[PDB]
């Protein structure tokens, strides 16, 4: 049949899918869930370089996958699995606990840990047919 | 099979794809004809719902295929066919008189008219498999 | 012949200072000691207001001087007053007995309850010269 | 017999207030008048560093003064002055023409160049009595 849906980008196995608008991490989980996706995982050096070249005309946030509790938990994505360590590090304040947790986005190509609640744009991902 | 190459944002009958570079619309037009397509064509509201939000998460220009000669000339779309007057208005500087014509492009949802030597972003688009 | 000291910032009868690093209470208790100064102290609804204002740019959590041993103690400031009711509701896990006490934080304009070795910045405050 | 109001801070020869939300570059701007004062004008690394460590805090933008219509024209100052060799390079998109010119900003201790009419916190400074 097809590939990807309407208004998603087709890369590899996967789709991808911008959000219109800036939301908080829970409210961007839940977008995707409902498009029977899930938030930007980043799996190989391939996925990073799409996705930065494909984020490279916006100096906006985009909220991905990967979170935790506080510094003491491990950074896992939705699913419940690791970062690769080679893939990329994740900078800005890491050592930092928020009410809401600590979420990973992407910006300008580097990834940053930052609180939860703030409103940002997203990625979601699914795979493709 | 397919109704899109990879990289290529299918919606309704058309393939969009925004462009690697920064280039005049010249070289704007030369490099869709380059990937067996034309420049950016709004012909509903429903193309410009959806290039408004496609283009929401950037900040930059990115040109479409409308142009004229100058303010006297109507605005046309590279096959020939002509502007839609309700789609959208052309704000910016409307007026003026390029050597190389005014080209029209999109930022921030909204629509401006332009030197065409001018190096901005592009939006190529082409008929999807269906 | 100067309200405050470079860097501080001048509100009303205080000098306030946001920490170079984040440390736990006792560390941040130090700090402010070393510049002759106290932990973040709330005595007004105009006080909350401009810390509040002042921290609107940061997502990182701020110490304050409210403390207490475990839930059955009361809330209370470094020089042993205690906290005004009308003044903010301390949100987050109050109920928890930490080895270390419990430390109060502000961020982003709600103030919350937490283990006082956990590392965080602070704000220090001092009289102004007037 | 005070060189700078309250809510402001000291610095040097200056005093710099931090704005309380975000706003467009001609908002920020008229703010600034406002309060007698100009948006951010760096002269000196000494200047620099103090706004770096200023806003470390912060993974927000921050408007500065440092603003050209187009990439033909230099980046100037409010007041006209010309930005200094050796203080910063402006990174991102400095190629592109937006309709209501091109404003630089401070984000993580970088300065980059965008659109006037993105909302941002901004930093207004005036001479210190
Ligand atoms: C979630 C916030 C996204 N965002 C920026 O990240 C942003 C980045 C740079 C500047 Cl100067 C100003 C900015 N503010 C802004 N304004 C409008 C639309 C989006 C933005
Ligand atoms: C001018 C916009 C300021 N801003 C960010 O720059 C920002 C930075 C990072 C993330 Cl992940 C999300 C962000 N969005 C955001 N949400 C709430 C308050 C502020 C922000």
């Amino acid at each position: 049949h097809m590939p990807c849906p309407q208004d998603w980008i087709w890369h590899g196995e996967n789709c991808y899918l911008f959000s219109s608008g800036s939301f908080n991490w829970e409210k961007s989980q839940e977008k995707c869930l409902s498009l029977d996706a899930k938030l930007l995982k980043i799996n190989s050096t391939a996925d990073l370089d799409f996705i930065q070249q494909a984020i490279s005309y916006s100096s906006f946030p985009f909220w991905m996958g990967l979170s935790r509790r506080n510094p003491s938990y491990p950074w896992l994505w939705e699913d419940g699995s690791p970062l690769m360590p080679h893939l990329f590090r994740v900078r800005g304040a890491v050592s930092q606990t928020y009410p809401s947790g600590t979420c990973a986005y992407i910006q300008r190509g580097a990834v940053y840990a930052e609180n939860c609640i703030l409103a940002a744009f997203s990625i979601c991902q699914k795979k493709a047919n």
